[PDB]
């Protein structure tokens, strides 16, 4: 949801 945080 936020980059590679996803």
């Amino acid at each position: 949801x936020h980059x590679r945080w996803d």
